[PDB]
């Protein structure tokens, strides 16, 4: 029996790690389960396109083609259908034309100025597939969904002859108060950090850098004596998004003293060091750091294999 607690700021990837466990260890979302996420996929897709359209007003970005102004009207008239799990051909076309507009694209590429789901491009690039008649979410479509965690989610699986129980709580500021309900009997903490959050600010507070907030939480948890004998595992998550992001958005927005290059390896290492240096007892307490892409089953499989090895060797 092994108890794992997923901790981390909102949108760090915790509940996506929980889904991956189910996919790799259990054996995938059945068709009935996938159909359940259909409305979440459509909801996430419509919320994303609306969020970009909303930001265009704040940021005074015009559509590239004026004809999109009528698509944007039709978008709101037809959007309620999507919430119910339906997607007409008319609604797909509207969203597609919007998504292809150069003004909409200009605003998409300015998304750190507002709040936009990580999976916006992923669904929006796949409209023709997700809008098809009788669409059923794939495993990846399910992994990509975004729903806020309220409460405490418990999942169970078997791996390497061990019974895992995995606990997942919300990481938004409003849910932090509930972390303490999970602190008993923990074999290991998996602390998730969104690597690509370095240039973002909190949904709950525009003046707080997302990665700074993540550092404060890690500092708190990592140095809590209650957890002296709990294995502390750090997942530096969203490394795929990070990779892309680091090429065009300076790390100095987050860490003004960063002197390295705008490259994946140097910047990833630096973030790791910033987090591991919050450890106040480095000679007595080890952090196990892994760099992850939560949505990628092959990455999470091999990483969780290594994590389990460590838990197996250290607890017993
Ligand atoms: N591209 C990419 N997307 C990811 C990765 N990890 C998570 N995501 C996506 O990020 C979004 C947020 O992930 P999620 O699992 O909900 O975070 P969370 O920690 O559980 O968020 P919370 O508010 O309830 S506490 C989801 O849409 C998910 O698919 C990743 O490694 N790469
Ligand atoms: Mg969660």
């Amino acid at each position: 029996e092994v108890k794992l607690l997923l901790l981390g700021a909102g949108e760090s990837g915790k509940s996506t790690i929980v889904k991956q466990m189910k996919i790799i260890h259990e054996a995938g979302y059945s068709e009935e389960e996938c159909k359940q996420y259909k409305a979440v996929v459509y909801s996430n897709t419509i919320q994303s396109i609306i969020a970009i359209i909303r930001a265009m007003g704040r940021l005074k970005i015009d559509f590239g083609d004026a004809a999109r102004a009528d698509d944007a009207r039709q978008l709101f008239v037809l959007a309620g259908a999507a919430e119910e799990g339906f997607m007409t051909a008319e609604l797909a076309g509207v969203i597609k034309r919007l998504w292809k507009d150069s003004g909409v694209q200009a605003c998409f590429n300015r998304s750190r100025e507002y709040q936009l789901n990580d999976s916006a491009a992923y669904y929006l690039n796949d409209l023709d597939r997700i809008a098809q008649p009788n669409y059923i979410p794939t495993q990846q479509d399910v992994l990509r969904t975004r729903v806020k965690t309220t409460g405490i989610v418990e999942t169970h699986f078997t791996f390497k002859d061990l019974h895992f129980k995995m606990f997942d709580v919300g990481g938004q500021r409003s849910e932090r108060k509930k972390w303490i309900h999970c602190f008993e009997g923990v074999t290991a903490i998996i602390f998730c950090v969104a690597l690509s959050d370095y240039d973002l600010v909190l949904a709950e507070d525009e003046e707080m850098n997302r990665m700074h907030e993540s550092m404060k939480l890690f500092d708190s948890i990592c140095n809590n004596k209650w957890f002296t004998d709990t294995s502390i595992i750090l997942f530096l998550n969203k490394k795929d998004l990070f990779e892309e992001k680091i090429k065009k958005s300076p790390l100095t927005i987050c860490y003004p003293e960063y002197a390295g290059s705008n490259t994946y390896e140097e910047a990833a290492a630096y973030i790791q060091c910033q987090f591991e240096d919050l450890n106040k007892r480095k000679d007595t307490k080890e952090i196990y750091t892994h760099f992850t892409c939560a949505t990628d089953a092959k990455n999470v499989q091999f990483v969780f294999d290594a994590v389990t090895d460590v838990i197996i060797k250290n607890n017993l």
